[PDB]
């Protein structure tokens, strides 16, 4: 209801920690699990590449189509860029209903 | 300098006329070329093909490009398409500088 694609089988999640690594432990046996743990955080890159598979638009229309544009008039700040800060946004949401077909 | 593709070999002229038919010449020989002449006129189809080669845009920007689209906005009649007198029109002047590349 969300919008999407419904499925069955799903990409699967991928879970992630990093091990414990216990500090120095007591020179006398304590049986009571160790609590007491080295601070540590992992970092690193991770890639993700989907194929698509599309269906190209064979309109036999007449008359020009709508098209997602981004307005040719001038603006302090270019959209979907980085402003004078370094902080990208996106200004508005973009659907996927522009092209049109018949019924 | 109107645009277009300069060529030193452009497609060639077709030219085309009706041929000639006269009307009934005099009984006796008159030196004089025949002036009277059948009135007719031809009709027919004509196609024209034209095999264009592209040059696909392979843009790596980030930000949303500038393209031609037919404005959103309700009109009293569609353009270029035919008015309600079977009138066709186009409304305004389309170049091809849309897609936008670094120099």
């Amino acid at each position: 209801l969300m919008g999407g694609f419904g499925l069955k089988h799903p990409p699967p999640q991928i879970l992630i920690k990093n091990t414990p690594v216990p500090a120095d432990p007591p020179t006398t046996f304590n049986q009571s699990k160790l609590n007491s743990f080295i601070t540590q955080y992992s970092t690193g890159q991770v890639s993700v590449e989907i194929e698509w598979e599309l269906q190209k638009e064979n309109s036999k229309r007449w008359n020009p189509e709508i098209q997602y544009t981004s307005n040719y008039y001038k603006s302090t700040s270019v959209d979907f860029a980085v402003n004078t800060e370094g902080v990208y946004s996106e200004p508005r949401p973009i659907g996927t209903r522009y092209l049109t077909r018949n019924l």
